[PDB]
């Protein structure tokens, strides 16, 4: 670096300057590269922030840090209150909310200006308990667009969550998986403090700045040197609107180190935060003072958000891996909130993954860490498909940590930490959109800061990078600028067959002891199996096939099926379960009754030998034979094409939920409709597996094995209509349970199923949207509701938080 050409002329430069000229962009200090001249020009301080009434009308100085002189307002460079210290306005946290119904903007200006307003560990819950300090923020959140809170993604740390939010991306896909990295592809390490965290090949997808570039837009900076004050960077932004059309940018970042900083130390709601957000506000309200001097105060789009939040965590609420490891100098941990495992050396071979799971399980009564495979963590997380995220996850219960010993952890400081599972309250953080594109004081449910990408791409009229939020999910937020998405089509068109095939062409292995033989009730099984009750099992039309593949619509009294022939099995069954109904129990003619499909044929059937042979994995059923509407119609639950393969561990679960559960939640919500199926996600990539991703099968069979099982529960939002007849909105919960031949994961799973299956099932909920990136259907096709709307169902998560 040459650092004695000026910076004189070009503070904070928007485009980069290539060595050796010397940079007057901020990041430059994260380089070491400034111009010698940098600070005295580009960060001047004299007579700080702030008109006063002697400062009023003054003579320019270019000295001071902001101006006060009457040529200031066209220079852009007033302090923030200089209209309301020299010229009898008022501060905009003053004035009455009025409705912006258009955008209100200066000649010139081609579309609203973004901002957003990043705030580091800013828990949602501080928009209520902090509201009595923070007036600006309250007026932002009360007169736009809020929701209750925002949620994170895993893990809740800052960087993570921050990329996310400029790409629309997960972490395994974005690639900065956590604060701390190792990369084996290029052996190298990413971490906080330092250098390393600016090398490019880190950071993947497209982030907002780049997507706004590419597309004609120009873009602030996103980063801001942690030496530069914050009255700095916003009178930078403010400077930077007051640029000429074809050089003024069309979006802005601002990010506060606050309240993260300080929660770190004295923990969320400690006494000394009320001050952290007193000085936030404060720095709203110089925002929001210097965009109403510019007259920008009702034509920029405010976006006032939050990485995370911050949970009380102390030192001695620490789990040491050294008192359940004897080897545990031959690993290194990332520890903290969470834990990443891998080998200290590769060339230690002695190394064995299993046996530290196995040390690692359920050994003291209240251990407050879990041990998981990565493939075998909710898939909820969606934190799998990254070789930088090591194979063993600790996953750490809220209010705790996880080192390796305690040398580490004493060689206390802290009182707040985050980085926990996304669905803790304490993780959960904010989001007020205020502005023109916004709605007015409008209140929206809560949603997943993945969403929002697509969104800031709308504000500004460009066409999003592919990502994982899901365009149109939160129209609802929005004045205008929606897009309105259409139905994917479907790919494949199923077959509808009748009866094909006499039982003694199959040779299935199965007994059913089932001979007992009408024509009123001849003429009505017909009907039934040609579908006559569908419109009472399947609520919300097919789901539509998004893939090229060989299959069935199967009807029945009690549930329709759409049954593939290349995997010998449903890829999703429907029901609905009224209040009323009733359950049975499996009567002992049928207990191991396995019955041929007379419509589909025995090459594309399962066969119960398979099961005997294989010692291991055992079957159930999609439909269960429990909630059989009546004895002539439980037959049909036993037919070999609603059967699938489970291991007699994961039946313990699923005999629960379908014998215990359903019927609990038809009585609860006034009806469920059900559709469940199974899951093939051998790569943990989180999307549906071709036939030749498969890596198990029932022995002797090609009968491939799921990786997992979904449910899909749908009701009536007003619970005073029944299921099957709701005028309006839907409510859902869904899962998607791991195949699992052990329950190693249920510490208490040797107690009855009412005492640990219902937690599992919490543990693993999800979203509708996430089955459909591991099935490749597409639910709720043909509803009374707009689209836009089931789409926000579809990205509803049910998280049994309070
Ligand atoms: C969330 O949303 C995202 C974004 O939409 C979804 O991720 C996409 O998933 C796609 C489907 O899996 C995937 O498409 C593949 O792309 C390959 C080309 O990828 C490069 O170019 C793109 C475009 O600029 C870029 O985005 C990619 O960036 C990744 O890689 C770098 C470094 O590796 C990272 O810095 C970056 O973070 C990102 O990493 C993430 O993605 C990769 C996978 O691409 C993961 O491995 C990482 O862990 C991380 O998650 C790339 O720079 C392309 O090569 C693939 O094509 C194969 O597939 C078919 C097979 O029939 C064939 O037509 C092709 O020829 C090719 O097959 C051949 O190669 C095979 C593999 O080498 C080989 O086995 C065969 O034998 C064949 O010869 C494929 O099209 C797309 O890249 C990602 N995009 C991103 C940003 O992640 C994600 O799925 C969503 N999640 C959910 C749950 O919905
Ligand atoms: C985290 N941090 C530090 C530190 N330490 C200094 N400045 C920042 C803000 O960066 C951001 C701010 C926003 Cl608002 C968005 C978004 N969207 C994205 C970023 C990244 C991180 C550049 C990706
Ligand atoms: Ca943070
Ligand atoms: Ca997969
Ligand atoms: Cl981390
Ligand atoms: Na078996
Ligand atoms: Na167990
Ligand atoms: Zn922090």
């Amino acid at each position: 670096t040459a650092t004695s050409g000026s910076c004189k002329g070009r503070c904070f430069e928007l485009q980069e300057v290539g060595p050796p000229d010397c940079r007057c962009d901020n990041l430059c200090k994260s380089y070491s590269s400034c111009c010698h001249d940098f600070d005295e020009l580009c960060l001047k301080t004299a007579r700080g922030w702030e008109c006063t009434k002697d400062r009023c009308g003054e003579v320019r100085n270019e000295e001071n840090a902001c101006h006060c002189s009457e040529d200031c307002l066209s220079r852009g460079d007033c302090c923030t209150n200089y209209q309301v210290v020299c010229k009898g306005e008022s501060h905009w946290v003053d004035d009455d909310c009025e409705e912006i119904k258009v955008p209100e903007c200066p000649a010139g200006f081609v579309r609203p200006p973004l901002i957003i307003f990043s705030v580091d560990g800013f828990r949602a819950s501080y928009m209520k308990k902090g509201s009595k300090v923070m007036p600006n923020i309250e007026k932002l959140r009360s007169c736009g667009t809020h929701a209750p809170y925002m949620r994170p993604v895993y893990p809740t740390k800052t960087f993570p969550n921050l990329y996310t939010l400029a790409t629309g991306l997960y972490p395994e896909s974005h690639g900065i998986v956590g604060n701390s990295m190792y990369d084996p592809v290029f052996d190298a390490s990413f971490h906080l403090r330092g250098r390393e965290k600016f090398n490019h090949r880190w950071w993947g997808g497209q982030p907002l700045w780049i997507t706004a570039t590419k597309q004609g837009v120009r873009a602030g900076t996103f980063f801001w040197s942690v030496s530069i004050p914050h009255e700095r960077r916003i009178l930078t932004i403010l400077q930077w609107l007051s640029l000429p059309d074809n050089e003024r940018p069309s979006v802005y970042a601002f990010y506060s180190e606050q309240p993260d900083f300080s929660g770190h130390k004295y923990g969320p709601f400690g006494p000394e935060m009320t001050n952290p957000l007193r000085e936030i506000d404060k720095t709203v309200g110089q925002l929001m003072d210097g965009l109403k001097q510019l007259r920008l105060h009702r034509c920029v789009n405010v976006i006032f958000v939050g990485d995370h939040g911050m949970e009380d965590v102390t030192c001695d609420r620490t789990e040491f891996l050294s008192n359940y490891l004897t080897n545990v100098d031959d690993i290194t941990l990332v520890p903290g909130t969470l834990g990443r495992i891998r080998a200290k050396s590769i060339n230690n071979s002695k190394y064995d993954p299993k046996t530290i799971i196995a040390a690692l399980t359920c050994k003291k009564p209240d251990q407050h860490f879990k041990p998981y495979m990565k493939q075998h963590l909710p898939k909820r997380l969606h934190y799998a498909n990254n070789r930088r995220i090591e194979d063993i996850h600790l996953l750490v219960d809220r209010r705790w940590h996880v080192a390796r010993k305690p040398l580490d952890v004493y060689k206390c400081f802290f009182q707040g930490d985050h980085g926990f599972d996304n669905k803790v309250n304490s993780m959960q953080t904010v989001f007020v959109g205020y502005g023109p594109t916004f709605k007015y004081r409008t209140k929206v449910p809560p949603f997943e800061n993945i969403e929002l990408y697509n969104v800031m791409c709308d504000l500004l009229g460009l066409k999003p990078a592919p990502n994982n939020g899901t365009h149109g999910s939160l129209n609802h937020l929005l004045r205008t600028n929606t897009f309105r998405p259409t139905m994917p089509d479907e790919v494949s068109r199923p077959n509808y067959p009748g009866i094909m095939y006499l039982q003694s062409e199959f040779d299935l292995g199965c007994t059913c002891d089932d001979k007992v033989e009408n024509k009123l009730e001849e003429l009505n099984k017909r009907l039934h199996t040609k579908g006559s009750t569908k419109e009472r099992h399947l609520l919300y039309g097919r789901p539509a096939v998004l893939y090229r593949t060989s299959y069935d619509i199967l009807y029945h009294t009690d549930f329709e099926s759409g049954y593939s022939e290349i995997f010998l099995m449903p890829l999703w069954t429907s029901y609905t379960i009224s209040k009323q109904a009733e359950v049975s129990s499996i009567p002992e003619h049928l207990t191991n009754c396995v019955r041929p499909d007379v419509r589909v044929s025995p090459g594309f059937s399962q066969n119960c030998l398979a099961y005997k042979n294989d010692k291991q994995m055992s079957y159930g059923f999609l439909f269960p034979p429990y909630l059989s509407s009546s004895p002539e119609a439980k037959y049909d639950a036993f037919l070999v094409t609603n059967m699938v393969p489970m291991y007699p561990a994961f039946k313990r679960v699923w005999a629960y939920f379908q014998r215990v559960l359903v019927k609990k939640y038809a009585s609860e919500r006034n009806g469920v409709n059900v559709i469940s199926g199974p899951i093939f996600d051998y790569n943990y990539d989180g999307l549906r597996d071709t036939e030749d991703e498969i890596k198990q099968y029932v022995e002797g069979s090609s009968i491939p094995v799921p990786t997992h099982y979904y449910s899909i529960i749908t009701s009536c939002l007003d619970f005073t209509q029944p299921a099957d007849k709701c005028d309006g909105p839907l409510s859902v919960s869904s899962f998607i349970l791991p195949h699992r031949p052990d329950n190693d994961e249920s510490c208490n799973s040797s107690e009855d199923e009412s005492k640990w299956v219902e937690e599992l099932m919490k543990m693993h909920t999800a979203r509708v949207r996430d089955i459909e990136h591991l099935t490749g259907l597409d639910f709720y096709r043909k509803t009374s509701r707009s689209y836009s709307e089931i789409l926000t169902l579809k990205t509803y998560l049910h998280t049994y938080e309070s």
